[PDB]
């Protein structure tokens, strides 16, 4: 994937059954180089019958998204509103105030988003612990993907909400997620259960440092405080800004029923088109472990994954060296996960 463009795959049900394996496959095609990729699950596959009964679901801590700034640079302050039901959120989403504007092509709506995101603060029903998958569905069950990440839970007995457990994300028009990499630069999976689309921006992992160097310049105070201020998930930067400053990036629009996959150290951002529900959690492959070792954590806020588990088991030869702190591995982002050798041959 020399261009490092976002890739789209349409697996057969056979190809689909094994998550870890299909991930390895897509990595064998260079999907990881974009930092983000789409998987269109087979026609037959459905994680639930119908989403009719969920109005009673409780959003404990909705966040009003306040966006401060101008000229393609913005800071997003998320304000914890009191709880409300999905019924209540849905009403607000579709209200004439908050309802999505009229458009023909994505292009149109994008401009609109980047012009009006300071006006009319939206609420985002995010960080909702739970899953909309049915118990019997074994295929790509975000609840229980069973990756090597399960070692954290399995060996420590530590449950980390949203990391190894599933989150629900009820979006409305203009609700935004700021440029980020996942916690510990893990992978993540996002399934748009239902509702209007969600557009994604992506910076190649092999250009992530470039984005950091620029973002530091734009928010020098933030960076002077916290080396990894982007982990605050608060920074918005415009596509036209990126063009101005020559940061490579790509766009894709997730439709309802589609999967989006983010790769280690693959910077992503985006916005919801209208009322929708997305389910998410983080996951891992052998390849990640090195990313995990070399990740730049937030120190400035209290409240971090033990890598010792992972280096011991999957890198035993470098265990002592790493503990001695003299492991000077350099990551090559072009390289697919070891597990992909199967499909390279
Ligand atoms: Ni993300
Ligand atoms: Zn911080």
């Amino acid at each position: 994937n020399p261009s490092a463009r976002i890739m789209t795959f349409y697996p057969t049900m056979e190809e689909f059954r094994n998550f870890s394996r299909y991930i390895a496959y897509i990595e064998s095609q260079g999907a990881h180089r974009a930092g983000l990729a789409k998987v269109v699950p087979p026609k037959e596959w459905k994680p639930r019958a119908s989403y009719d009964d969920i109005d009673d679901l409780v959003i404990p801590a909705p966040i009003q998204q306040l966006v401060t700034g101008q000229s393609g640079l913005f800071t997003q302050y998320n304000i914890q509103k009191k709880a409300m039901t999905v019924r209540e959120f849905r009403k607000i989403a579709n209200s004439d105030k908050y309802c999505t504007p009229r458009y023909s092509e994505f292009e149109e709506l994008e401009r609109k988003y980047w012009k009006n995101l300071t006006f009319n603060p939206p609420i985002y029903g995010a960080d909702v612990n739970g899953t909309l998958y049915e118990k019997h569905v074994d295929e790509w069950n975000i609840g229980r993907l069973r990756t090597i990440l399960d070692l954290v839970e399995k060996e420590s007995g530590i449950t980390i909400e949203g990391v190894n457990t599933p989150y629900l994300y009820f979006g409305m028009w203009k609700t935004s997620f700021a440029w980020h990499t996942e916690d510990m630069d893990l992978y993540s999976i996002n399934y748009l259960h239902f509702g209007e689309p969600k557009s994604w921006y992506s910076v190649p992992p092999e250009h992530g440092k470039r984005l950091e160097r620029l973002a530091k310049g734009f928010f020098p105070g933030s960076a002077q405080s916290c080396e990894a201020f982007l982990r605050h998930k608060m920074t918005l930067i415009s596509p036209l800004m990126l063009k101005k400053y020559g940061i490579p990036f790509d766009k894709v629009t997730q439709e309802a029923g589609e999967f989006m996959i983010t790769f280690p150290y693959g910077y992503h951002a985006g916005f919801n088109h209208g009322f929708n529900c997305a389910e998410s959690t983080n996951f891992a492959t052998r390849r990640w472990i090195e990313y995990g070792k070399q990740a730049v954590l937030c120190s400035c806020r209290k409240d971090k994954i033990s890598m010792d588990v992972f280096v011991r088991k999957f890198q035993p030869e470098r265990y002592k060296l790493w503990k001695a702190g003299k492991d000077n591995t350099v990551i090559d982002h072009t390289l697919p996960t070891p597990e992909a050798a199967e499909f390279l041959k």
